[PDB]
């Protein structure tokens, strides 16, 4: 069904070993509520997803990305099941520990896992480790659920997805995993390219998550289908066209930045290529999933 795409996804070469490694660590430390929970956890294959998003990550770093994303999803699920206040408190306890300004309980996995993870990351590359720090707090604090809902125009919806705090985290993490060292200016001039990516990432997600999200809704599939009065299949076909169109915008922006007179850094190029993999990898994942 999906129209052709100029891009080829890629999975990190060490996906298998790393997946065992990381999943194992959590089977060893996280206090799972039950065995069914463990089954659910494993079926998520967090390390595999991470490996599809960051296939160009350095071999000795890819596991950090897997670890960080895994605990963040575990945490995200926890916050979703506790009152806004309790949730807010939960993060208040972890962020200070994540910074390393507070020792972990050591009896509370949510505490020592984050603590040991950030300490090992900072020990490996403090400069870039810190680059990922604030983005993950923003992401964590955004998980305290309240309000949120009702967007009916395409524009507003796409604009809202461009600002997604998680896709922002992904990009920061991507830099750390690949060991990319960019300048403030370089990073700023990447905004547009980044927004286009965050937007593409969301729509492809919606297209594949629409059906399952049916039971009783912030989705591009719903928004457009209403505005255009088309059926779901048609809407999806249209969303795909737009998706492939945005991939061209990506390529166009890249080519332009590279061929630019002011030149394009080696680290900059790696960064842009990296974003392409998040998108190609995100789709690959989205097809074959759940
Ligand atoms: C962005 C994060 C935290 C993980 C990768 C998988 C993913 C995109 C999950 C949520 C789906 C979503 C909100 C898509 C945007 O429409």
């Amino acid at each position: 069904t999906p129209p052709p795409t100029q891009w080829s996804y890629l999975c990190h070469p060490r996906v298998k070993e790393v997946q065992d490694e990381v999943d194992g660590y959590f089977l060893e430390n996280w206090k799972f509520p039950s065995f069914k929970a463990v089954r659910t956890f494993l079926d998520a294959k967090f390390s595999e997803v991470t490996c599809l998003y960051f296939p160009l990550a350095l071999d000795d770093r890819i596991h950090f990305a897997c670890r960080l994303l895994t605990v963040l999803f575990l945490i995200d699920d926890v916050l979703e099941h506790m009152s806004f206040a309790d949730g807010e408190a939960y993060n208040n306890r972890l962020i200070p520990i994540s910074r390393g300004d507070v020792l972990p309980d050591r009896t509370k996995p949510e505490e020592f896992i984050l603590y040991d993870l950030w300490e090992s990351m900072r020990a490996h590359d403090a400069e870039l480790a810190n680059e990922v720090l604030e983005p993950t707090f923003v992401f964590m604090r955004a998980q305290t659920d309240r309000a949120r809902l009702s967007i009916h125009e395409l524009g507003h919806y796409l604009e809202y997805r461009e600002k997604d705090v998680g896709k922002a985290l992904l990009s920061a993490l991507m830099r750390f995993s690949m060991g990319l060292r960019l300048s403030a200016d370089e990073l700023q001039d990447m905004k547009a390219l980044e927004a286009n990516c965050a937007k593409q990432l969301s729509v492809v997600n919606d297209i594949y998550s629409y059906d399952k999200e049916e039971e009783a809704l912030c989705s591009a599939v719903k928004v457009l289908a209403e505005e255009s009065k088309l059926g779901i299949p048609a809407t999806k076909r249209v969303l795909w066209s737009m998706t492939r169109e945005w991939e061209t915008v990506h390529d166009e922006i890249v080519a332009e930045k590279i061929a630019s007179p002011d030149g394009c850094s080696e680290a900059a190029k790696a960064y842009m290529k990296g974003l392409e993999y998040q998108m190609s990898g995100n789709e690959q994942w989205s097809k074959t999933t759940r």
